[PDB]
């Protein structure tokens, strides 16, 4: 309703104070000033620094420190300011892996303050997110002691400060640093207002600080029981897939259930390739994906503070990759496979199992065994130049000329598109988009999927008299035709081709297609369910045509009906992946086929490249559509590695639909579009299929375009609990597809057999 006031813009805190302290006894200490100065050099070299709002650093106050620390500790730390090298060494010796400096106090104060300054701007809707390039780090510091190069616990102090001075209820702290932030774990052990997550290297205590508490078994005590999550890696050399799958199957479900009003990140880059202490092999590009994922929960309220990362290049690279996500730039192509390794899956599963009682979101999994067979190939896509994102928009009023001369009360109304378009202009989304001109799809182009018999039969209709047009329409299941119905289905496909062209030639990064008549029901030789040509399927082959025959295309169908037309066109094709969320009702719901079931996994060389998530018994909404994305849609999509993502966007699955009978809010469609934007380097094309409530479609589709333009994900309702008829529908797809995609394999025991 107001856009000049909208909070956009990333704050960045950096002060020379951060370089003023170092180790006096060891000239080669990993925690040094070059860590932060290098990050700054690169941020400028990349052009990222100038794109950040400059936020001033402030010193932390004694009372702010005392929200987590003791007065005895604070005063001792304060006293270090006026101590001899010797006095400092003697005190430093008293703690695990710590050095001290005359100037260490000053910098540690500014290192805390800097985070609070960002919390201020984010919480008061001034900036959307922020990142401090601060040292000394925080996550290891405890109430009464220094530890692992930390003096004060920056993010712990910030979590409390948020709750106190900004009256924030729930705070999520994500620690992707390669070390376990025990200092944080401790502070919020018994606090259930602060949920703390920590993926770290462990190898059964062999890796520093060698704590028993760093295991997944340690889930927090008292009131805070289940609000402490440890993901310990017990094998080195973890990659992108190992962190993405962890976030998908474990952290995102937990985070969406917990509903925080703020997300704090202990952004350590010691897991990046080339870090001497981490021993991990995560490419920096991965952090672009993780940062994006966290934008969903806490509705954009995201603050990152620098923790570890001891290789000057690797850290600067990691910071840049995270900074790009905050600044709203498109995600990169993943430089490694989207598949996890067995040791990762074992660590993820043992953590899901260790937290199963406390989280209704994790309770989704029934338990038992999912396949461990050699999975399908998990390829990598060629790097695409990260550029200023542009959202394309295509609409032509000529697509309204297709109508029913008999039943004027037919749900596929011409108004559907003009209404969606109106809302796009009212909300000003249209003026923020790049207008792509609609065109007519050629017969050669229609040939890509459809028979010459089916093409000529619909082509001919541009001349038929109305009685011939009533007769012709009864020759099909649910089809109505008119003298313009052919030109309309030609524009619907033509437009979508011009979008995919813009996207692939880098003219735009993503686009939206307000088109009618729909297409996901149309087959090689027959029209069906208001569809003439499979507009999504033809786009996929037009894309494969302008690139290379092998171009991997993902087709996500969120329309309430299963896209029978799509499913069959690519049933044998391994280059195109088709995922469909639909009301099945054991075969009762349209197009009444058993093809829409979880046991149909594609056939031939396309075995595993076809996913169906069938809905039985209930009004499925956001809780069920989201959990399907976390556990199934996103893990499969990621392992497949698409180069183009196509949405068969039907809002007939929305709350208020006459034909759907499902309760998916417009805010829910926003979060589904958001999730999909981390794939294909953000190369997402949104195509209108179903949706029959003029109001519900205009609102829900505008929400998608808002997400494409990089606006913060909206506030959601409650996502736990979900229909027991859905929990069972999900676990069916998991079992059906686990032999093909390693990202699914959450082999957990019989924790289900407990509580009711
Ligand atoms: C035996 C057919 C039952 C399903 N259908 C047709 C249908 C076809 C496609 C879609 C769709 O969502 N297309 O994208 C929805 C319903 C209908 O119920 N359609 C309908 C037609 C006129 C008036 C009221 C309803
Ligand atoms: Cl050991
Ligand atoms: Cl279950
Ligand atoms: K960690
Ligand atoms: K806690
Ligand atoms: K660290
Ligand atoms: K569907
Ligand atoms: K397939
Ligand atoms: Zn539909």
């Amino acid at each position: 309703v107001q856009g000049k006031s909208k909070a956009t813009g990333t704050g960045l805190v950096y002060v020379d104070a951060f370089t003023r302290f170092h180790c006096l006894w060891d000239a080669s200490h990993p925690e040094c000033p070059a860590r932060v100065s290098t990050v700054m050099e690169m941020l400028e070299t990349e052009g990222l620094l100038g794109r950040c709002v400059q936020v001033e650093a402030r010193a932390v106050t004694e009372d702010e420190l005392l929200l987590v620390h003791t007065k005895e500790y604070v005063e001792l730390m304060k006293s270090t300011q006026n101590m001899t090298e010797e006095e400092l060494k003697t005190l430093a010796e008293k703690y695990d892996s710590v050095y001290l400096h005359p100037g260490f106090f000053s910098s540690a104060c500014l290192s805390v303050g800097s985070v609070l300054q960002l919390v201020d701007k984010v919480m008061t809707s001034q900036l959307r997110n922020g990142f401090s390039i601060n040292r000394p780090p925080g996550h290891h510091a405890q109430a009464d002691k220094m530890n692992g190069f930390c003096m004060f616990n920056n993010l712990a102090i910030a979590a409390r400060y948020a709750q106190k001075r900004h009256r924030v209820q729930r705070v999520l702290i994500v620690d992707w640093d390669v070390h376990h932030g025990q200092g944080i774990q401790y502070i919020f052990e018994e606090d259930p207002s602060v949920l703390y997550f920590s993926v770290h290297r462990y190898e059964d205590g062999s890796f520093w600080p060698h704590l028993k508490e760093s295991d997944s078994s340690s889930v927090g005590s008292g009131a805070g029981q289940g609000y402490n999550i440890n993901l310990p890696w017990n094998k080195v050399g973890m990659e992108s897939g190992d962190y993405i799958t962890a976030f998908q199957q474990l952290l995102l479900p937990v985070a969406y259930e917990f509903q925080p009003q703020l997300v704090l990140v202990a952004a350590g880059f010691d897991a990046v390739i080339g870090d001497p202490k981490g021993g991990m092999q995560v490419s920096p590009e991965c952090f672009s994906i993780l940062t994006h994922m966290l934008k969903g929960v806490a509705q954009g309220r995201l603050v990152l503070a620098l923790e570890g990362g001891y290789n000057l290049q690797s850290t600067a690279e990691g910071v840049c990759a995270s900074m790009r996500s905050l600044l709203g730039d498109p995600c990169p192509h993943l430089p490694s496979s989207g598949a996890p390794c067995e040791s990762a899956l074992k660590s993820i599963s043992k953590t899901i199992s260790d937290l199963y009682p406390f989280w209704k979101s994790l309770q989704t999994f029934e338990g038992g065994p999912l396949s461990e067979v050699s999975p399908l190939p998990a390829p990598v896509c060629a790097e695409v130049k990260v550029s200023s994102p542009i959202t394309g928009l295509v609409y032509d009023q000529r697509m309204m000329l297709h109508h029913n001369m008999w039943d004027s009360h037919h749900p596929e109304l011409p108004q559907r598109i003009s209404r969606i378009f109106s809302r796009h202009e009212e909300l000003r989304l249209l003026s923020r988009c790049h207008r792509i001109p609609a065109r007519l799809a050629t017969e050669e182009e229609l040939a890509l999927c459809h028979s010459s018999k089916h093409i000529s039969i619909i082509k001919s209709s541009e001349h038929m008299k109305p009685r011939d047009l009533n007769r012709l329409g009864d020759e099909y299941n649910s089809i109505f035709i008119s003298n313009e119905s052919y030109t309309c289905a030609l524009l619907a496909a033509g437009s979508c081709f011009n979008s995919a062209q813009a996207i692939l030639t880098g003219q735009v990064r993503n686009a939206v297609a307000i088109v009618r008549p729909p297409g996901h029901h149309a087959e090689k030789d027959t029209a069906c369910g208001f569809c003439f040509f499979n507009t999504a399927a033809l786009t996929a082959r037009y894309a494969q045509s302008i690139t290379r025959e092998s171009l991997r295309v993902l087709i996500v169908d969120w329309d309430v009906h299963h896209g029978n037309g799509t499913q069959h066109i690519f049933e044998e094709d391994d280059s195109v992946l088709y995922i469909s969320l639909h009301r099945y009702e054991d075969g009762a719901f349209f197009p009444n086929s058993e093809d829409a079931n979880y046991d149909k996994v594609g056939l031939g060389k396309g075995r595993g490249y076809n996913v169906n998530i069938p809905w039985n018994g209930g009004k499925m909404g956001d809780p069920e559509y989201m959990a399907a994305f976390h556990h199934l849609v996103m893990p499969i999509a990621r392992e497949f590695a698409p180069e183009l993502v196509l949405v068969s966007a039907g809002f007939d699955a929305a709350r208020g639909d006459p034909l759907g009978g499902f309760q998916v809010t417009p805010e829910g469609y926003a979060h589904l579009t958001h999730q999909l934007m981390s794939l294909a380097a953000g190369r997402v094309l949104i195509i209108l299929e179903g949706g029959y409530n003029l109001t519900s479609i205009s609102e829900s589709m505008s929400m998608c375009t808002s997400m494409l333009l990089g606006d913060s994900p909206p506030s959601l309702d409650h996502l736990t609990p979900l229909k027991t008829s859905a929990t069972v529908s999900i676990n069916n797809v998991l079992r059906a597809h686990a032999p093909f995609w390693s990202s699914l394999r959450v082999n957990i025991p019989e924790s289900l057999r407990l509580s009711l």
